[PDB]
This record gives structure tokens, sequence and C-alpha cells, in this order.
């Protein structure tokens, strides 16, 4: 079900918006941001 190539973005879209929303919050909550910016992913 992971890695979408099917153009039927219904399950995917919701899981992406929830992934992004939650992640964007926890960026300033956890060391994840620290890792990203140290590795220049940010």
């Amino acid at each position: 079900n992971d890695h979408q190539d099917l153009r039927e973005i219904t399950k995917d879209s919701k899981m992406q918006k929830l992934a992004l929303a939650g992640f964007l919050k926890k960026i300033k909550g956890t060391y994840i941001e620290s890792l990203l910016k140290e590795h220049k992913l940010l």
C-alpha cells in the first residue's frame, strides 16, 4: 500500500496531510529538526 504510483489519491492524500501536520509540529518538539538541519535535509 506504501509508495504510491496509483492515481487514486484518496487514502494517500489523508495520510500525507496528517503526516505533514503532525511532523511540522513535532519538528520543534523533537530532535528530528536538529538532525535534518545538521544533515542539510533542511
